[PDB]
């Protein structure tokens, strides 16, 4: 266990660090706390009632360079210096994925669920109730549970709160994501699939007549599952209707079924625009501010509302659509933009945007069963672990590098690819990680034919989930062999070993792949790889 001058400078719940059992009797709220050495560091647990508000629970000197992490999917994970740090200009229309509490985010560094130095990681185990985060304030790092108002009458349980010490940075952080995993009962499938998805192809202009195109082509592929994305459906809410050329979402899942696939289907399940079908019949199923329906995002040129998951009937509509789907034959569902369901606001009951959202993703689970495989997407990462076998862990690649692209969330092949690198560790321990779709295509690109090695055999070492997304008619034989030796690459242990790196090379080992002991270094500036297979 880490013992030294920098663990008594430390204050736990606003009292000097020790160990053992506290109390902590305030005007608003109670808090019972153990503080208890666990293997490498400590851990901190325990129950609070009353009204604990944004409740203190770590406070320590910050330190000069920090992997700081966002909420959700899309965000980064990266190095930063919090001494120069100066709040961004959240956008208006996004400002839930910038952070749950954009207060914070204005005004000083923030760190959700993670933060780690060289040697160090503070790490909170589940987001079940609260949303842990950090923030640096005036040069101090201090560990917050939000709870956003609510009252809690009898005792609940803390968001447990591990320190850990070690100069292996890369092995805190696994060991990290193994506590979190045993925590919350992770699931992370024996097999991993592959696949098609029609997205970044097609993106919104996807029709039936070229999905059936790459249906057929998909048979000379190694793809099990066969995903439509965003394209098929009329609204946004409106899952079962469809628009254009596309027959009824039953009838899509049985041509892909009748053609070998496993049915995959894209939805954002927590999201209703402001013209859909059901919004417009049940006004009273979304968050409210004011009473009024609260904007959980601007996308698709449309306000969009959050379902509240708080309410029985939200849940009963959920269940059933995604019963209905299960009953079609889909298999694979992605599920998109599930930050919408945490936002903060007014709900029907009393309860956190953390808790709602994990009541809507568990109804989902329920409806699809256990045989059906969950990506998450666009999602808050904690409180989803348990649910769904596979998670987004970064912004959205693009058929271009993205020299132009800022690290702000935007589509771009060097930041998706960055983030799988950065989280590597959330990978067979939380879940299966998503590092986005291989785009393996020669034709209707602007990546080069190293750009697509440098992005597949990445997340090949890393063993990440593999699936292609392409015209499969411009895919030949550099994007049918960089495939097939990307799948040659999977089923390893990875370690990305300079974690805390500031110059976009990395280092990455992966042991006991398919092609034994490999290790790739990568330059996401130069476009440069080297790869070693053993
Ligand atoms: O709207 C479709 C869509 C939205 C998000 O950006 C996802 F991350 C992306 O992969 C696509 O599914
Ligand atoms: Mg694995």
């Amino acid at each position: 266990v880490p013992r030294g001058s920098h663990m008594a400078s430390m204050e736990i719940f606003g009292k000097t660090f020790r160990e053992g059992r506290f109390v902590l009797k305030e005007k608003n709220f109670t808090v019972e706390f153990a503080v208890e050495k666990i293997h490498l560091g400590w851990k901190i647990s325990g129950r609070v009632k009353g009204s604990p508000g944004r409740l203190e629970v770590l406070r320590t000197k910050a330190p000069e360079k920090v992997l700081v992490n966002n909420w959700q999917s899309w965000g980064p994970c990266r190095v930063v210096d919090a001494f120069s740090f100066k709040p961004p200009e959240i956008d208006p229309n996004w400002r839930y994925t910038a952070s749950v509490v954009p207060d914070v985010l204005e005004r000083n560094l923030q760190s959700d669920y993670f933060v780690a130095e060289e040697g160090k990681v503070y790490g909170f185990l589940s987001s079940k109730i609260a949303h842990p985060f950090f923030a640096v304030e005036d040069g101090e790092l201090v560990a917050y549970l939000e709870y956003f108002d609510v009252e809690f009458d009898d005792f609940v349980p803390l968001e447990p709160l591990v320190v850990l010490e070690d100069p292996n940075t890369p092995l805190l952080l696994e060991k990290y994501a193994e506590l979190v995993g045993m925590e919350n009962n992770a699931r992370v499938p024996k097999h991993t699939p592959t696949g098609w998805c029609s997205w970044y192809h097609y993106f919104l202009d996807l029709t039936w007549e070229e999905t059936l195109k790459n249906l057929k082509l998909a048979k000379n592929f190694p793809f099990e599952v066969f995903q439509i994305d965003d394209a098929y459906e009329k609204d946004i809410g409106d899952w079962l209707v469809t628009r254009g050329d596309f027959p009824s979402v039953e009838e899509m899942a049985k041509v892909i079924a009748e053609n070998g696939f496993i049915p995959g289907i894209w939805t954002a399940p927590f999201s209703v625009s402001e013209t859909s079908d059901v919004f417009n019949e049940h006004p009273d199923w979304v968050v409210k501010e004011n009473g009024e329906p609260k904007m959980a995002y601007r996308n698709w040129n449309k306000k969009i509302y959050a379902l509240d998951l708080s309410k029985d009937e939200v849940l009963n509509w959920l269940f059933d659509l995604f019963s209905s789907l299960r009953k079609m034959g889909y298999r694979y569902f992605k599920i998109d933009f599930l930050f919408a369901g945490a936002v903060p606001g007014e709900r029907k009951k009393n309860i956190t945007p953390i808790q709602a959202f994990r009541k809507g993703i568990e109804t989902i689970r329920k409806a699809v069963g256990e045989d059906s495989f969950i990506l998450g997407c666009g999602s808050p990462l904690l409180p989803a672990v348990g649910c769904v076998d596979g998670m987004r862990i970064g912004p959205d690649t693009a058929p271009f590098w993205g020299e132009h692209i800022e690290d702000n969330g935007a589509p771009a092949a060097r930041w998706a690819l960055r983030n799988a690198i950065t989280r590597y560790f959330m990978h067979d321990r939380f879940w299966l990680n998503d590092p986005d779709c291989l785009i393996l295509r020669e034709e209707k690109t602007d990546l080069t034919q190293k750009e697509k090695e440098l992005y597949s055999y990445t997340c090949g070492v890393l063993d990440n989930m593999i699936i292609e997304s392409d015209d499969l008619s411009l895919v030949r034989d550099h994007g049918k062999k960089v495939l097939k030796e990307t799948l040659e690459l999977l089923g390893g242990r990875p370690r990305v070993q300079n974690i805390m790196s500031e110059d976009l090379r990395y280092e990455i080992v992966s042991s006991g792949t398919l092609s034994g002991n490999v290790k790739i270094v990568v330059d996401l500036n130069s476009r440069e790889y080297h790869l070693e297979k053993e």
